[PDB]
């Protein structure tokens, strides 16, 4: 029914809002996350980083699956960093994801300077004695760059432990990167 | 009923509903509300009353539905709400989750802790509280989509580790409601 | 739907049923059929087990519903059928009733017997016979029109006076179907 | 011819209901049986029982062919069962047909509940002086719960014996199951 | 014939067949009656007075029309009707059929008793009343849809099991009437 | 290949027996009572199908055959019937999948109005060669196309 | 060959462990998670397609099959499998490229409705025959054509 | 291969003789009366194929060829005959069903309108090659395709 | 078979060098500048085609591959590549003109819009089996499906 469309997108922003950032009967634990790309699906990478020593880092690749990384070409929209915890987990970790060359651009220093440097998004997750840390997670937006199942071995997920040291088991990202539909086809094979 | 404005309202109810947020009621004064059942289904539900928990290791129990039921093994489940209420003497906390689990065609230790981690089944996280018990005890796992049925469910299982304390005999019961397309009535009398 | 003739379908359902008489079916080959329930009317069922009943003494029972049923009371049960089913071994003949009875505001021997002879409540004859099971097992005891409810079940009860032999453990085993006003689903899942 | 459908349809129901329990000339010893549910068809598994003991039963599972097992989710509407006796025959059973879980519900105290529980349909086969019982067969339903061909294997028949001991050859079951209908191809093998 | 009354009279002639049973008639006072050929059909008839038949051993015999009709074997037999009469002196019982027999393809014993069993062709059963004879005497095996002609027919045969004496020699006739299409009569005298 | 409108195979399933050296093997066709029930339902083609079974190792000759004098057995009688090039014969010998493109062949009664009691009337003929076929060595398939049986409308009595 | 609309093939890869002469070995096929998450969508036809590793020298036998007992195990009991001549066989032997015109063989449970669900019934079968399968000899592969599996309209939580 | 309208095959069996190691052997071919009667009609296309008996163990070349010098014999003649490259040939040598792709091989006069007639000008030619064909190897035919001959509208006199 | 529209193939020919039994080749393919020059252009299908050279006499396995860990080598190394059945391969064997129907095989990167850069980083694997691939025994070819390459409208300069 035309212009009241426009008094119910406003309002449906609204709600949004104030529904945002909020665990469900569906999910009572962790915040939510976002519909896709119209066109778009998601591809997911989970990984269990090994021990991250006090004040150190993990940083490591996206790669993703043969299966996929044969459609090359599709491009990728966004990716979103996952941190779910274990029971055991008691830490602070401080997590992004970021375009990083093999020019080998230093360790430790570019570590931390990605944190600060307002390059890519930071994501904070702490140990609460209250609970489990509802916000899990951070969507990194790379649309505007048309990026592609491609560069996707460009970027790394780094993780940066600040107290305890990251023990085996406590934690496991998942990094699932937003692209475009890749064909089912139709065709009994060779 | 005059559509433009039609709209509005259903927006509107959206913003109380998100509003009304999970706040307990003077109906309910503990713990939080519930959801409305999907058309044309109802739910049958089993309360279940585990045995000491260790400190740090699981439990889990098969859903299976009495007699009566499991016959109109046909039917669409569609959701499967489980639900922690805790008595008096709780005092530990405890993490919770439902899943198909495949009869031993899965590994059944940490494999289990790590259905929390997998982000593959809704958790729910029961902490106690030094002033008052926890509003936010129900999780509600929806299987609509996939098709299933009251033969199913004795595939899935709910499985409940135990945190920071041994999960004692009377602290915590949990109940499995399963929905369920309606069964019929019968209307003529036994012979 | 034309009336004039709309009636004289009527009539001919009338001789159907009539004729149809109380004769056992394909569908249930040994004993004879039953009733098809008031509309918006569904039953609960009640099976009992008897002891030995002694060579000419009785047996009572009163009736009680399930909680789940007794909770709504203000329900009006229409009918309550009782029925007989012999198993195998049954060589006895019993006399069966269900009626009315005041706790101990009533006699409690002999006068039992009279149930059977006042002609105050329907009576049920099972026979033991040498060529096959009496297809005739059950008998329907109206209450419609007095207006009770499952609140009075309580009040009534089934009479059981062995004839010939003493009933033992394992010859009978009766029902109690009791219709009633159906009972509500609710739509909401719990809390 | 409108309406008169009516009174025609009601003087049907009464031809049968008169007709009913009767033999006919083309079946001039046993009643007769029903019309089936239009669409379905029906298969048969017919089984001799060893001896059953005085006061004993025999059990077995409805286990049809491979040729429409496969077809397994056909579905099942209901299930027959016809005792034809041997003209040796001389005793009494009592039988039924029902869903009979591996659980391994009991043996004897259930059987013989099975019978009085008004669960499961029963017959009583019984020697005749006078001839050989008209009334040989139990027309079960389970339409009510959409059952198919796979479940069959879940249902067993239970036979009795009251009085005599059924001896080998005296009687002879039948399992009529009625299903839908299963297609029959067109194409020449492989 | 104004087919709204048109089919009420076709349903109450039915309701007349029913009831009319298998009612012997004061013109055929001990036997039940038959059945009106299919339009077009006639039936050719074969008596046969079967030997001594022992106690529980059988009897077979192939139907085998004379000559001048196996002639027209491309001619369509619909049904075939068997008919056991008894002599006055008839005491013992007898289990009768009709079935497709082939030639030693086929076992011949107690297969033959079997044929009673499988249900797989009509058995008719007479027994020795004291009382009177058995009005039931009759058994039609309509092979209408399998279309058979007179030439199969020497491929049939009626079996005929002795049940608890030894069926003498004249205790009783059976006769095999075969329904088949007409046969032509010609038209010109012979050369 | 799809087959007639209204027909449908009826496949008959042979296991030869063991078979010497140079030896012959035979069997009438016998369908299944369900079938032969309705005899004068009309036949159209027909083909036998060869499936080795592991250790299958020999080099059989097969066909089906209107074997007549009206049941005149069949024994190394047989021979002769192979001996006269009068039916077609279907030779196994690779197992390969796919090399000797064979373990299908055919006939096709459909014109001259055969029925299902015609049938009878035909037999399997099987030739070793070599090896002496032995036994659980292949299985053999008559399959014969034919109207469609018809249903029951009522249930058993 | 174009499969059906709204489907898509699923392939089960197979590399079989050593295997005796004349011994056998088994295997059920169990499909991924992502797929058997939705038991209840329709499998279509399904097929065997063998390719030969540089070294392959034997002669393998390969089917699928519904081993049933529920869950009888895979032991030399796979042998009285083959042996009936119950379920279609794929026997690969040359790898010249096109000789044994076959590493593709059949099934097709259309019209009988089966889901990813019963799927996990079946079971490959293979049987060395003289050689005794070494380890990459060949590369197995089971084909499983059915409906298309719905995507999520959202991320992960 | 749906022969033409109003034309029929009609064919010539021949079941060669013994033939010698590298020895030849021919015959012509000769229709039946009921068709050489009406010599004027014309024939088409023309085959060979050739069925092995049980036994068959040879090397064949078969033909069909327009031998002249008007009626010059069949004698170690056909050698020459065959050596000329001349008319096309059909070489049998396996008979496992289906490996030899051949039974069968061609010729087309139909436009050379040639009549049933003229077909008694050629004939059939074999040469064996090592074995030395045996008797009751294999069985010859060629199928003759020509117009339909004209049943008669009456009953013999 | 008829090319897509607006495309053509641009064949690559390989002769491979000496190569002793069991041991193993590369090469990465290696487009002509004319070709390579418009990078962008998209690649479709591309096949192999094998030319016995006389004299040619082994067991050759080929294949096309994208050899990563970029510019990775190629020593036996190509090795572990060949066994793990990842990509498919043409297996020459015969030379008789049509017994291995195959001197022809696949892949068609169509729809994953691949252009003639990313050619360069598939390369050819050669495994000889006995033998051991003489020299001028065979003539390699990788034909690659692409866009047509655009000709310039003015002469050079």
């Amino acid at each position: 029914d035309a212009n009241f469309r426009v008094l119910s997108q406003q309002l449906s922003r609204l709600n949004k809002t104030l529904a945002a950032g909020r665990p469900t009967i569906n999910h009572p634990t962790f915040v939510g996350s976002e519909r896709c790309r119209p066109g778009y699906t998601f591809t997911s990478i989970t990984l269990k980083p090994p021990k991250i020593d006090r004040g150190s880092y993990y940083g490591k690749r996206l790669l993703l699956p043969d299966s996929v990384t044969e459609y090359d070409k599709k491009l990728v929209s966004r990716l979103q960093i996952r941190v779910n915890p274990l029971p055991k987990f008691d830490s602070t970790v401080w997590v992004t994801v970021r375009k990083v060359p093999a020019s080998s651009d230093l360790s430790v220093a570019a570590i931390s300077a990605m944190f600060a440097d307002g390059a890519s998004p930071v994501l904070v997750y702490q140990y609460a004695a209250s609970g489990v840390q509802a916000n899990n997670k951070l969507l990194y937006d790379l649309s505007a760059m048309r990026a592609d199942i491609g560069d996707m071995r460009k970027y790394a997920v780094l993780v940066y432990s600040k107290d305890d040291a990251l023990e085996t088991d406590e934690l496991v990202l998942h990094v699932d990167i937003e692209h475009q539909r890749i064909p089912t086809s139709g065709v009994l094979p060779v």
